[PDB]
């Protein structure tokens, strides 16, 4: 309730407070472990919460100037659509016990993707004036982004992986 709201606040501020972690790999390849924290508020609290907290940490990361803005469209596509876009590990939700691992991943799996994808799309548009010597559009944005989620899906899996394990209870809400 109230609660529910903080929580969301929360999970928002904490993706912008990691976010500020250096994670560039190379160029413009990166872990966004930054994305976890909106991946576990979706998982525990269903989808409208999760495209909430992808909002808020959007929101937080341009007015912060800690985006890379190019266009209004292209920010609205990267700072505004790929962060929602997390909120769908919320379909994903496990709501009763025991918690099962297999949710918990393949929600994370479909909502990197889905953010990168829009990245991908972005990647083609905006960003093609920086793809290497001999590359084109599409194939600089699938390497850079492609890589990109996968790298933040590992990164993902693996945080998850050892919250489901030593702390599954974050992801299964209970009044009481
Ligand atoms: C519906 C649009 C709301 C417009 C205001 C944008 C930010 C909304 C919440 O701001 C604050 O973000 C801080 C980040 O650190 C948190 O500490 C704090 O808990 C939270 O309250
Ligand atoms: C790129 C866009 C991806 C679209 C995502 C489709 C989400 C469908 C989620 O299904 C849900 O999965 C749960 C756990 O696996 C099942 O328990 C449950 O029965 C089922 O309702
Ligand atoms: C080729 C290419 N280069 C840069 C970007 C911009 C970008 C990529 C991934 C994630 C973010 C947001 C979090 O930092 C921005 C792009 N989409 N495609």
């Amino acid at each position: 309730n109230v609660r529910l709201l903080t929580e969301i606040a929360f999970m928002a501020a904490l993706a912008f407070i990691i976010s500020l972690i250096p994670n560039t790999v190379y160029g413009w390849i990166i872990v966004e472990i930054a994305c976890i924290p909106i991946l576990l508020l979706s998982l525990r609290r269903g989808l409208t919460a999760g495209l909430v907290g992808g909002l808020i940490w959007g929101i937080l990361s341009m007015i912060t100037g800690h985006a890379y803005i190019l266009s209004l469209s292209q920010a609205f596509l990267e700072y505004l659509v790929a962060p929602v876009s997390l909120g769908i590990a919320g379909l994903f939700r496990q709501k009763t016990a025991p918690l099962k691992l297999a949710p918990v991943l393949l929600g994370t799996f479909v909502a990197v993707l889905l953010k990168y994808f829009f990245h991908f799309i972005a990647g083609i548009i905006f960003w093609s004036q920086y793809a290497w010597k001999g590359w084109g559009a599409v194939a600089y944005s699938l390497a850079v982004n492609g890589i990109s989620g996968i790298l933040t899906a590992i990164a993902a899996f693996v945080i998850l992986i050892i919250f489901v394990k030593k702390f599954p209870k974050l992801f299964i809400h209970s009044n009481y």
